[PDB]
């Protein structure tokens, strides 16, 4: 039958071959939820080019590519088939793809949510933790797009903006976490450090009060909770790009700042972005990882599984809608509240949107 | 009889009446586990001299001193009192009070606790979250303490270095916050915002690793988890001494930064200290809260209060120190780790001093 409720799957995306770097790079730079820049619509279209040469090379040292787009849909007809099952008043359900970066473009799979006319369309972030430039900014594209066409809405929209704890979500770190220690020798298993790896944001953006550092920690005392704190444990923040100020201790200095004083086992965690993408300093570039072990005698740095196609994680996609549907709440309480520093006019709009949908 | 268990309750302590305050920044200043200066202890005694006046004033307007000792030692003997009825084992069980800058400090209650001949003594910090610049210091000072009198411990040493998320802990929290917010308007309580507010942290100190922001998000989510997100949340950090970048959101531009964004009814928590101390900005001046008021409209901003005397607290004090004894654990997993920045050579010395302990 008809699709009756359909699930938009909201992510950055990510460049499926190198050849999409370029368009990748140029619409992340022109989003203004993202950032702003003085001229924007033309330094964006430059930074993308110049920088673009780079992050190609980054993603030929991981396959070539990004696999989100693949590893996505593998979830999405998981998280559907158990949907039917589920919560049959509601079925059919369809997952649609939503990406901010790549297509399918997120103003792609709304103008085809509403050519299948649904009854209700279910924005569902792929971020667990919220953060006003990841989960935000998708949701600023929806609110956008609609105040583009001009038109409204023809189906009822209601919102999964966050998902920090969930029990299943928790329980597939916890599996993965254990997974990779097995991975090391029998007689290490218990000195080693397991360094949860966050993507980092810039301060200023942590000083206008962006509930995503709050919500990756506590994500991280859910998982360790659940694994008894069987080793010891720390939240770094990788990446970091520019030169300004940005967030806790960065990822590659951690490693680093690790081995030259003894801890010589150490495992990666991505616990803030649930597929594979651009690894650190210290796994990728070797010259740096040669100094560090002829130096600090770094022994063993391993990077557990991304959540990919874990069967336990549909299943923690599809229990996640269904107590949506169920507690007929249209967005968290925590959407009701822009930041205390909020600078940025649409984001109230955005919040509107959502509680003001009908029913 | 004879006191078997001995427990040494740390805290940075306070200066009881405006008398005080002097010797209390004093040794604050002076504390390098705290902070390094360069000709430290010729800087210490000045800047205490040139703060003491502006710190006076601080404490005058809370009632003229601090409270921690009289409420410290109320949760004692009310910890000590259920401990001979939970653990009959180890009881009769005796608190002692270490304060780091004030009488009684912490080389006074262990140069007490020996004298009394204890078989076990336990150095239970007060801060349920753990940050090197105060459980660290209140533990680096017991080690300090030995290295210094040559001898070694008569007693066996071990150590609850952190509790952010007890149940109990979370339980009180989650009391106070609801008693507080049936002080607001019955139709405006949904509206109040919950502005958990905890002593910020250098961005210098963030970043070489410390784990106090991480443990203070959890403690967080598990309130909010309690309560059931009845209402939206912020965790912002609060004071913030000086000139250089200190982390997230402060609390004094949140609660304006609320204000100017309509959210008029706020509702601050005191979730990283457990007594009361020095109020925000828009709490204590007069002008500016009325500034506010004018340009914001701001209706009512309430502090839930300190966990000071609940019995709730002794409750769980003690249920605290019984967990960790018939854990029979020396510390946390956690201390074994330091700081992946970490540049005190003393803090390794005070996690082998733990772990190293007898039994
Ligand atoms: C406002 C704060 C943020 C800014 C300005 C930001 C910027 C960027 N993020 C990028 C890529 C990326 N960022 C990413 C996840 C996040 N990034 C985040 C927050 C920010 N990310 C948060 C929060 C994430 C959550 C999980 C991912 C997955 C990529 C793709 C490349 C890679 O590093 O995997 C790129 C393009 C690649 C490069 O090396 O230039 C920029 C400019
Ligand atoms: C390394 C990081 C830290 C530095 C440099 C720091 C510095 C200070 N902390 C003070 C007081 C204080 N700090 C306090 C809780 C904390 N302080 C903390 C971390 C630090 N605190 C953490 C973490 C806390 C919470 C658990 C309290 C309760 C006081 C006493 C007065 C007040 O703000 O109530 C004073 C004395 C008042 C003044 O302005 O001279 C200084 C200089
Ligand atoms: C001045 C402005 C800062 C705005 C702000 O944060 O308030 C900064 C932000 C992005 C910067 C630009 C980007 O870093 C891209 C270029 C980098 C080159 O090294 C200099 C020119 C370059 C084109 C930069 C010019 C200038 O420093 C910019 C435009
Ligand atoms: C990542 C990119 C290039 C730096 C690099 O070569 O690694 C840099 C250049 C312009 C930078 C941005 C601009 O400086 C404008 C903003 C300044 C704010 O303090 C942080 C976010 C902010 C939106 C910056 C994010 C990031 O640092 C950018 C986007
Ligand atoms: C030079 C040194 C920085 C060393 C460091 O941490 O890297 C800084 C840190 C603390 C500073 C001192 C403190 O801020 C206290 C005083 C503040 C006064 O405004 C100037 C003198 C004053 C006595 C400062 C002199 C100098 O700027 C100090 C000593
Ligand atoms: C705020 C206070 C007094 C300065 C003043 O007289 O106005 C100053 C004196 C000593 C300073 C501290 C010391 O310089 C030691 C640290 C140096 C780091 O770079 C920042 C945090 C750091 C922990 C400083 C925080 C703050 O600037 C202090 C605590
Ligand atoms: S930037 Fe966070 S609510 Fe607007
Ligand atoms: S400063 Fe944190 S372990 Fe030393
Ligand atoms: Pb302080």
């Amino acid at each position: 039958r008809k699709p009756k409720t359909g699930i938009l799957m909201l992510n950055m995306g990510g460049p499926e071959t190198l050849g999409d770097v370029h368009d990748f790079l140029l619409r992340l730079f022109l989003d203004r939820d993202l950032m702003t820049l003085p001229i924007q619509n033309k330094l964006a279209p430059f930074i993308a080019k110049r920088r673009t040469p780079k992050i190609q090379e980054q993603y030929r040292r991981i396959g070539g590519g990004s696999p989100i787009k693949i590893w996505t849909s593998k979830q999405g007809e998981g998280m559907v088939k158990l949907l039917d099952e589920l919560s049959p008043n509601t079925a059919p359900h369809k997952y649609y793809i939503g990406f901010r970066y790549v297509h399918p473009l997120t103003e792609e799979a709304i103008e085809e949510m509403e050519r299948d006319g649904l009854e209700r369309a279910i924005a569902f972030t792929q971020y667990p933790q919220y953060s006003c430039s990841t989960t935000g900014s998708s949701l600023n594209a929806i609110y956008r797009y609609y105040n583009q066409v001009g038109r409204k809405p023809t189906m009822k929209w209601s919102t999964i903006d966050r998902w920090p704890t969930h029990h299943l979500l928790i329980q597939c770190f916890a599996d993965h976490i254990l997974k990779e220690l097995d991975h090391f020798p029998l007689e290490k298993r218990s000195e080693v450090v397991i360094l949860f790896s966050a993507h980092s944001l810039p301060m200023s953006v942590v000083n206008r009060g962006d509930p995503y550092p709050q919500e990756v920690s506590a994500t991280v005392q859910k998982v360790m909770e659940r694994l008894e704190y069987c080793n010891p444990y720390r939240l770094v923040w990788q990446s970091k790009v520019g030169p300004m100020p940005w967030l806790g201790p960065q990822t590659d200095e951690s490693i680093k700042g690790l081995c030259e004083r003894g801890r010589k086992n150490i495992l990666l965690v991505p616990i803030a972005f649930t597929s594979d993408h651009i690894e650190t300093l210290y796994e990728l570039d070797i010259e740096y990882s040669q100094v560090l072990a002829k130096e600090c005698g770094v022994e063993n740095i391993r990077r557990a599984e991304s959540l990919n196609g874990n069967p336990l994680f549909s299943k923690a996609l599809a229990d996640l809608v269904h107590s949506h549907i169920q507690s007929n709440e249209l967005c968290s309480k925590q959407l009701t509240l822009s930041c205390p520093l909020c600078v940025n006019p649409v984001c109230r709009e955005t919040k509107s949107f959502f509680t003001s949908q009908q029913l």
